[PDB]
């Protein structure tokens, strides 16, 4: 369970790995990136970990809750300020149900945008109350994320474009995969442009998967290139 | 504190980070990398993480022992494994008198006279792994941002300055990004049957080739980066 | 004790054994044309049993919740895990619960229930589930199932699954209790009990391990140098 | 963690996985198949699962002792009996110096004078031997593994075919739970050999390997698909 | 987190860090220094110190509700004190709403116009301070620090630049003595009567002058202690 | 209540003020700077912080069996780290007996013939720190108003008067600017060998040096503010 | 925090400390005398101390309010009876809308013009008392030091100048006393009729007749112990 | 009730007054200086404050006990330090036995054991006691606030007895006039250095002829010195 996002002046970014710890011997492949969608309207991300008993049930509830005109819900919420709030309650309902402690524990990030807003990036704590990405902090990581926090730190600021957003992404996953056996592919992947309130750059990256080989290979032997040629060790 | 030791063919390196946490408001430097020398017979290095009370105490009483030939310490011990066993009493010892809040790991690697090179990892509990030609290395303290480097890189053959550069990458990494760990540095490449301490070295912000090495390394990431092909999730 | 129960795009799949240490591990809450739920036991036989009968009690009064009036199969999971957590409270004894089927108006619903009273629910990425002695059975469910296998033969998957575990752990054992539940049928007719006498699953049993003997025979000669 | 071996008729064969629990978020690569050779006399393997620290610890010990003449040791012991017993003492002293700290074993090879000997030491330091009805024993995580076992493997079973046998069970576990993993080493022994030439190690290149799963899996995909049809009536 | 605010005869001067504790792992850089600008009319500046979820909360419903013209907001109220009493009620609402651990600390100070400049500290319950010629400065955050040369060098009467002057080496004093208060910072000149949001600074690592009056200051403090006189007990 | 030590190359200097909290009305003076000197064989210091009644009865205690030789004591204690076992020791015998309420912290320094100088921080809860040549200081009590200048100026290698001097300044600047710290100070000077405590003193109100010092450096730092280069931010 | 006020048949005296705690660490100088004038129809003065937040909002909406001939404020209240009312209601109002640690405690002295000198007591539940010939003063905040002087000396019939000489006494007693009463101090002398604040002044550490009535009741007084006779109790 | 005690260079001055509240319409005379006396070996006074209930328990047990050898008693503490932890430990069994704030209480122990020098101790209602010094030569408890002024102001370390005694009943003087919570008779107390006697114990009435004394000259003094205060230049 790793999971990125990114908030930059052109749009969103959200990379997500889908290895879930399930039980003691039960280690599957669980969606942790999913969709609140109004063509033209609004677009919304939301990405899971922690507890998947406890993520599974806040994703159903507020899926259900959709059908419901007649509640606040993530369709009629006026911002993605109160998409934050409504995401915090539901955690604290689905966590006060399930309990009788840190066992049924989550972290949610919530991005998107709403017509009428400019990009909006949220990260909920098991409390239920958030904090919001800014310039000065762009991105957000939940789950295993310190091994593909120092390439985020080297290339990624608020005003890098989409695409080189996406690859250090995909880079962070990279040595993350490399480093720890509880993150793992598939990955779901999309791309957020300001303003378009699209899902079209949506993807599930696997392992046959032709350019998340190719960036691992040649990030790979770029650095490994790099290293070979450094100046020689002068400690004294 | 973050502290890495690596095991291989030709010698060991050590680093050790001295960003130190004591109480909330009071993070300041202390040293991490500790040695136990004796000129032509054994080499031994120890490093802490934890609780700075606890590791300090443990190594107080490893060097206060250390002048009582009439009691098991580390000059007195055959092998690493013994070096080892020790080092896991002291912990059991120190733990069990100032009581997870006292709680600490340490990397203890060197070479006695008569065996090769021997690497181990004490944890709290005070049992012990020793490291391999499978696992060649071992970190503690917040270590994560730092490994990455290491697997790529790092194998039981690499050359002792090269795992020295891998160690300083390592440090890099964990320096930019996580603020509990902090310059200076206490670095060591002990070679192969050498006996020797004469590579320990004390690293600064001033320091020309940490400097050199960072921005070398820092620059030469940014234009593989650029270079990528472009991105084609279609 | 072994359950197994799989969620595909066409229907259900359940499988139970009997074996305790006779009784009935996998149990149906029906009303024709309406709703078809399957609820399946692993565990702690005093607390399983007791979750079970609370439930179906429950389903004679009107007046409360139960498992014929909830509205969706989500909430027939939450329902599971207040009783779950109500016998908990009342009084190790770890049970698991495996609760799949359909209500009118909603598609086919999978979920496993956790000793917690918390619960999990399958997807097309992980489209079965297994509860009780399960390591056994789970390599032939990893290499042949998918979410758009057709109900045939994830049933024939489950069977040999079951084979493997009967043969492996004698904590497992026969009768089995097997049902085929296709999507939109709210029908209990492909429900069976598979005993030691059953023809096509001693078939099948025969079927597979000559197979298998057959593929290992043909192998290519060890060349680990 | 997942470590099988088998006694035959004509030899034993072993296979043991690598991939390690060490502590919290430090999986790493460790060899659990570890040997004690006397050439021309004496053959012994000896297989680790649990607690590492604990493993480790018997396994230096045992090395360290054997350089000791003074000491009952494997080098010395008369038996594979003995040698099993040794085993079960060195447990226990481990196990209570570091005192969870729980670890299986398996110890199997040829004394000279003696023939084939397969034994699981339990954490307690107890142990059982494998007979000809049940020519194997497995430590770790076991069961994924263990139906092929029985379908496929006899007393009488050729070593080419066993160690086959433990490829396809390391296979069925390697993907089926992700505690256990590459690379492997193992260890073909054949009677009154005394010989430790037949080790090896397979990387995730090992070329036979990739066939032999390859293989296997196409085998039963195949045989799934010409089954006949379901019949519950 | 350190931020600091001066009230000032000829104007206010303020000044923020941006090192923030938003998680154990999660040490990041977050702006405490916002503002209510109004051109001509009103200039308000809020500091931030304590839980950012909390401290990001108000801000964040204070500049949604400017946005409604049918509500009481920063940009309707009459006065500066009104201002005050406004910020107080958002504090308890989300306090209320998330549940000490969710304590913050508010600074605010500016001028709305037909008042001169006010300057307030919001508590974690909702009620406030007001700076006055007697105490004309408030700091959040960890502020101990930063305090001896305010209180050695600062009053209701000192010119504006040597305010900021003031500030600035406090910050200084703070960067160097505890880890928690990190650069990039946020300041503020605001001049009486100006209504202005011009002369607001981000200060980083690189900042030229932030350089220079660090090292002014520094290397002066170190000849003023060569040159005391001989220690005589 | 702030009190400060330093260990230092050529010696050790303490400072501390003796404006106690003994009640809830009842602010009054008393000394937290103890000592307890073997001549030509120890000099021990002893600075407390915390609760009054806690910190004395743990010097009464100390005292007491300091005339006992048949029970371990501050006068047979073999190296200064056996003696800060024993004051945690002692911590933890006065915390239990009277009861966060009754909690101290203490500074422990001096020296002990056959070793060379040490200091301790000793914790509530009876475990302790070292200072090394990394961290050579400690503080207790209200002590982030007198950090900085310390930082500014302080070293392993500061003679030892300027450290004095560093450390009423320190205090200086914390006597401004909270009032629960307060004159007069008692302060001392221990250099390295000398197992002497000739040079303790109190510092009142009326003392003269202290008072130069306190204007002079006043003046001092207004001198420098104004030769500051000019405001340049735009 | 330290406040009088006296009621006396030429006038009413009124004094003020000014040492404020805002918070924990915050120790610093707040005006704690405030004055509503009206040249030639009233002069009242408001004296404060407890919590400072609820003091400041309770003198600050009084202040606004006087701005405002549409509501009830203290300019247009016909005596110090409905200004000693309305004084309670705005203490209700703050208490209740900051909602036992908002509680304040307030001194209302002067005259408004048609009856005589009037001073009130309001307490923090919002009701009051009045002073009488009997009970001719108030004191609040930490007052129990300089009662006696009071109690000693002062008497309904106290001219003013005599009265103001008291105070000042009180003041010095309480200021030597206890550390939370602190320079500078507010004061004012309001005479019969008068309606001016021409008598308000600030009294500093430097104020030349302040420190000359302390030293010289100071002198006075170890002058009368010494001509005491001889102890003789037996 | 108020008591207060001195420890000075050249012995001990006690003070207690009698007023009780022993329940809401019950205010009564009870002493409150109690003696624990051995002719040529040792005096103990201890002084009360608080709950009465849980006063006289304490002495009670204090004086039962010390007719039984066999028990840790106020007869054979070989130090005062004993004896103030000894105190404190009744004072905690009284109030646990009696509870099952209400039941708390305060004390004052003072006196001389022959060996020691003079020592003084202000116990409190948590078992836990500190203890007087040269720099706090002087405990009060009760109602003390109205009596400190003159204490502050005219009693030091160096201070002979008589001037002391002198100091305490201007203390009670001033605090009976301000405070009727404090009433007479007095219990009053000199202990000369190294007298080990009770001689000098006193039973000061309404009648007192030198207290009367005193008191009317203190009054009388206080009066003329504020007659003769320079006018007012404020
Ligand atoms: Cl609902
Ligand atoms: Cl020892
Ligand atoms: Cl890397
Ligand atoms: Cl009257």
């Amino acid at each position: 369970t790793y999971c990125v996002a990114m908030r930059l002046s052109s749009g969103l970014a959200f990379a997500s790995d889908s290895r879930t710890n399930a039980g003691v011997d039960h280690i599957s492949t669980f969606r942790k990136l999913h969709l609140f969608q109004q063509p033209g309207e609004r677009t919304l991300v939301v990405q899971s970990a922690g507890n998947l008993a406890t993520t599974q049930s806040i994703v159903s509830l507020l899926q259900r809750r959709c059908l419901d005109p007649e509640q606040t819900n993530l369709m009629n919420v006026a911002s993605m300020y109160e998409a934050a709030t409504l995401l915090g309650e539901t955690v604290r309902e689905v966590i006060n149900r399930d309990s009788g402690g840190t066992d049924f524990n989550c972290n949610l990030l919530l991005g998107g945008q709403i017509k009428g807003e400019g990009l909006r990036l949220f990260h909920i704590y098991p409390q239920g109350n958030f904090i919001e990405a800014t310039q000065d902090t762009p991105y957000f990581q939940i789950g295993e994320s310190k091994y593909g926090k120092p390439i985020i730190d080297r290339v990624l600021s608020y005003d890098t474009p989409l695409d080189q957003a996406m690859q250090c992404a995909l880079i962070s996953m990279d040595s993350t995969l490399r480093s720890n056996l509880s993150v793992g592919l598939p990955l779901d992947v999309m791309i957020y442009p300001l303003d378009s309130f699209s899902t079209e750059q949506q993807y599930r990256i696997t392992e046959d998967h032709p350019y998340f080989m190719m960036i691992r290979k040649g990030w790979g032997e770029g650095l490994v290139s790099i290293f070979a040629q450094l100046p020689g060790l002068k400690l004294g």
